């Protein structure tokens, strides 16, 4: 219940991982959706918990999709907070990030805004040609929603997310998986995720 080197799993009904390519890191598994972590001396890393989902399907088959979360939340350098996701056919990475550390991703300028879950999120887009996927090396799109103020609580519905990238022209594949997602990079930092509820179904 405390990871401290690669790991992924399933436990409590919620898909977790810890994946890091070199320094400390620690995550301790606890109830349901929740979690907590800390890194120092790392390149990259990550901890999430969330779901790989188990059909082939659009996110208006899947139903709703939405985390009710919480996470204190204190990054000492570049680090962010955010759902955490892949579709497929056609391959999309996609981001809907609620907090950051020095940086605010992904840099770049965005294309649109969305007003939904009382912020004001920045749309961008990116085109990685070649680069290494969940389908291998290959080429594929990635999707951000940015919140252009902190916050380290309350409701993403991803799904509005969704609608509004497919009202701005970018076309969502079958949803692969999505996850509540802490991230660093050449830093050091903690972070818990004290509630993290994921709905997924219905309207």
């Amino acid at each position: 219940t405390t990871l401290y080197e690669n790991k992924t799993g399933t436990e409590d009904g919620y898909d977790y991982e810890l994946w890091k390519d070199s320094g400390n890191t620690s995550m301790i598994l606890n109830g349901g959706g929740t979690f907590s972590c800390q890194w120092s001396n790392i390149n990259n890393c990550l901890f999430r918990k969330g779901k790989k989902f188990g059909g082939n399907q659009s996110y208006q088959q899947i139903g709703n999709i939405s985390f009710d979360y919480g996470c204190d939340y204190h990054p000492n350098g570049n680090s962010y907070l955010c759902v955490y996701g892949w579709t497929t056919s056609p391959l999309v990475e996609f981001y809907i990030v609620d907090s950051w550390g020095s940086w605010r991703p992904p840099g770049g300028s965005p294309k649109g805004q969305i007003y939904v879950d009382g912020g004001t999120y920045d749309v961008y887009e990116t085109t990685r040609v070649n680069q290494p996927s969940i389908q291998g090396n290959t080429t594929f799109q990635q999707y951000f929603s940015v919140r252009t103020e902190r916050r380290t609580s309350g409701t993403i519905n991803v799904t509005e997310h969704f609608k509004a990238w497919e009202r701005m022209g970018m076309r969502m594949g079958n949803i692969y998986e999505a996850a509540l997602n802490v991230e660093g990079y050449q830093s050091s930092g903690s972070a818990n995720v004290y509630k993290n509820n994921m709905t997924i179904g219905g309207s």
